[PDB]
């Protein structure tokens, strides 16, 4: 058995390091240790500091550079003792706080142990390089093993998820949390690898459950300059398994996929993988038959400076993803007509409006615009008459409106995106009828959003996402402290309520609440208002939350910016094009122009209600926001019906670059995401109960004779457990309940 063969890969990547007698030696040591800040201004800078005497209230200690500093005691930070450096699970630790939690990761992580638990919910320090931790002999290894049993590990999580599954016959769910690049889309998919196994069987569905990844990645993941791999939508992943606990299917439920990428990219980052893997991969005339030429050529991939990821060949990825198009069942003409897409969208990008004689626009160059018409098998002139004079109602007239340069160039990008966002739908769709075959027993949902980030300029989108990030916060706060609590409450066990500082739902009201009407309510209402502007928004916004919303900020540095606070920290938003954004507009003549084209792909964006229809409220189309909001209450809807699990994925510094755990950065992540707190409440609390009749079936008894039945339920447990003289500061009696504190 290799867990304890220390010699076995299990012993050298997934346990600590056996210690010298050298350290053995510092180990018994009666001496002891204070983390303390060098500087003051510094707080999450430490370095260990001996005590060296104390009085009733304060320690004296040691500096590294031997000159000596007193603190009180209340506001010590004291050292663990050095046995606890590297424990598995960190509620183990004597002293609960910053610089020992922090440190206790960072021994483990200087020895490639990315994973830490924290009472019942793991903590994973993205190690920026390949680790050998997850072979099908790693996945083995966690086949059938009690948590305990074995080291800290996302299989481990996965493995209690699928067993709380089948022993409570309950729906479970895995919520990875993390900013942007923090590691969350890597972890989910070790859990798809991790169940695709242990529950797995014909054979092919799990293959192809598998290679559904790099189809979503390419096209809906990108690069920013905080991840190469930024998922640029947020995903729930449902796993679907029959009554004996074995999978009999997959359904992918998307998120809120930031199309204006498509059309911009920031300085550095890059648009979609697809992209460039059309580019670098296709055939030698693949590319004569779509017009292709190098990402330079291309408007939509020559503005941000970056073409390539280092560490990546894109032609090596287009192999992947078509391999993978191949095992999920696209036939060949669909994958020819999806990139076909791709294609005529690079040739959209490369069409040029400018002034003609009047206000209106003109296209004095049709190349780019016959290339997209001809890829994508639609009329060239209707196109171009959809373009710059689309035909709109005035009251019931019938009105060809010219569009100038900057309005032309809009409805190109508007329809490039609406080209883009229904083909990824599609996709999407696809894959979901390929993987759902059979109605389903039960699920674990993982759940891998898109995680909160900050840039120099942060739009909509950043709002959607950071918005997002502080609701899936909330409902760790709500499951580790909220509900905990009131359990303890209704079972009466004589505990006296703590506030855990926790508490997002004043940011969340302010971002989605409806009376008084949030952001996102302010937003839709100016987005129906004829005579409304990026201006007339803001200054709504200032008007309702400036000096009243105690977590948004008029910025006196600015007219076009608005501040909220939050769980992660302020982030400044700027206001421009929310309301174009919101409202995502598409000329009619424009679908109707692709309605009409010959290929069978772009047909079914084009026609098919599930992709190309759009709901109503009232006179009005349903916004962005108000969408989204549906869509977002109904997944938190879902979870709420589920026994959720979570991981905790931290980024170690924001440079992506291995064997570098930053203090700051590590240190703010622990608080926001409420590590101590959760670690506190696991300490404090009760983590374990069970129904004073449910106890007879797991083991037998001690006592004088209570058997798998008995008329009592109170004392009759009392009397068994009594036996071991275990201390009763260690349980608790509910109404129905016997309650634990450590099993
Ligand atoms: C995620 O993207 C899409 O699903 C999507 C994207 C767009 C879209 C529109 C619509 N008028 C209607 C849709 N049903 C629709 N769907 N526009 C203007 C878009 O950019
Ligand atoms: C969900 O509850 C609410 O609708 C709600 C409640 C309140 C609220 C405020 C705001 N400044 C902004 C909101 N968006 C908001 N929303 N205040 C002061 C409230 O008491
Ligand atoms: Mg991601």
């Amino acid at each position: 058995n290799p867990i304890h063969d220390r010699t076995s890969d299990y012993h050298k990547y997934l346990k600590v390091k056996q210690g010298d007698s050298d350290l053995f030696k510092l180990t018994v040591s009666d001496k002891r240790y204070i983390w303390y800040n060098p500087d003051p201004k510094e707080r999450d800078s430490y370095e260990c500091g001996e005590i060296v005497s104390e009085t009733s209230d304060s320690f004296t200690f040691k500096t590294v550079d031997g000159q000596d500093r007193q603190v009180k005691k209340d506001d010590a930070n004291q050292r663990n003792p050095i046995k606890f450096d590297g424990v598995e699970d960190m509620s183990e630790l004597s002293y609960l706080n910053e610089p020992a939690v922090f440190h206790n990761l960072r021994v483990r992580y200087n020895q490639d142990l990315i994973y830490t638990y924290s009472g019942l919910f793991l903590v994973a320090v993205n190690p920026f390089k390949r680790i050998p931790i997850y072979t099908q002999e790693m996945v083995d290894i966690f086949k059938g093993r009690r948590r305990n049993e074995v080291a800290p590990h996302i299989f481990a999580i996965s493995d209690v998820a699928y067993r709380s599954m089948l022993d409570d016959r309950q729906n479970q769910s895995l919520l990875i949390t993390g900013e942007s690049g923090a590691g969350k889309t890597e972890n989910t998919k070790k859990v798809i690898q991790y169940l695709a196994s242990v529950a797995g069987r014909s054979g092919v569905l799990e293959q192809q459950i598998l290679q559904a990844n790099p189809i979503l990645e390419a096209f809906g993941n990108a690069k920013t300059t905080r991840n190469n791999n930024s998922s640029r939508f947020g995903k729930f992943i449902e796993i679907q398994f029959n009554s004996a606990g074995f999978i009999s299917g997959a359904s992918i439920q998307s998120y809120l996929l930031e199309k204006s990428r498509v059309v911009f990219q920031s300085e550095t980052e890059r648009n979609y993988h697809i992209f460039y893997q059309l580019l670098a991969g296709a055939t030698a005339e693949e590319k004569k038959a779509l017009h292709l030429a190098g990402p330079e050529s291309f408007n939509y991939l020559n503005q941000s400076g970056c073409v390539d990821i280092k560490g990546v060949s894109d032609s090596e990825e287009f192999k992947i993803t078509r391999q993978a198009m191949d095992i999920v069942g696209f036939s060949q003409e669909e994958q020819m007509s999806i990139f076909k897409i791709i294609a005529g969208i690079l040739h959209l990008g490369n069409i040029k409006f400018e002034k003609g004689a009047g206000e209106g626009a003109v296209l004095k160059d049709k190349t780019a615009l016959n290339a997209a018409s001809t890829v994508f098998g639609v009329n060239p002139s209707v196109l171009e008459k959809a373009l710059m004079e689309p035909r709109i109602l005035a009251g019931r007239d019938l009105v060809a409106q010219h569009l100038n340069v900057e309005k032309s160039s809009s409805s190109r990008d508007a329809l490039v995106k609406a080209l883009y966002g229904r083909l990824f739908l599609w996709l999407v769709k696809k894959i979901n009828n390929v993987l759902c075959q059979e109605r389903k027993a039960y699920f674990i949902g993982v759940l891998d959003i898109s995680g909160f980030e900050i840039f120099k300029v942060n739009s909509f989108e950043q709002l959607c996402i950071n918005y997002t990030n502080e609701k899936l916060q909330q409902f760790f706060n709500h499951h580790m402290f909220k509900l905990e609590q009131e359990e303890y409450l209704k079972e009466k066990i004589n505990w006296t309520f703590i506030d855990f500082g926790l508490d997002s739902q004043a940011t969340i009201d302010l971002i989605d609440g409806r009376q008084p009407p949030g952001i996102l309510a302010l937003l839709d209402e100016q987005s129906v208002f004829p005579n409304a502007t990026d201006n007339t928004l803001i200054t709504k916004l200032h008007s309702h939350f400036s000096k009243k919303n105690a977590k948004y900020e008029e910025p006196r540095f600015s007219k076009t910016e608005f501040g909220v606070t939050h769980y992660a920290g302020q982030v400044m938003y700027e206001i421009q094009d929310w309301l174009e954004k919101n409202k995502d507009p598409l000329q009619q003549d424009l679908e109707l122009c692709f309605k009409d084209s010959s290929d069978n792909v772009v047909t079914k964006l084009f026609n098919d209600p599930n992709i190309a229809s759009r709901a109503k409220k009232g006179a009005n189309f349903i916004t962005v926001a108000a969408q989204y909001k549906e869509q977002l209450a109904s997944l938190m809807a879902t979870l709420e019906t589920t026994n959720p699990h979570f991981v905790r994925c931290i980024i170690p510094n924001n440079k992506q670059l291995p064997a570098k755990l930053e203090d700051k950065v590590v240190l703010d992540q622990l608080r926001c995401n409420g590590v101590l707190e959760g670690i506190r409440i696991t300490r404090k609390g009760f983590p374990n109960r069970i129904i004073y009749a449910d106890f007879v079936k797991r083991y037998y008894l001690l006592a004088p004779n209570v058997p798998r039945d008995a008329e009592d339920s109170q004392k009759a447990t009392d009397a068994v457990l009594k036996h071991l003289n275990i201390d009763p500061e260690q349980y608790r009696f509910g109404i129905t309940k016997i309650f634990f504190r450590a099993g």
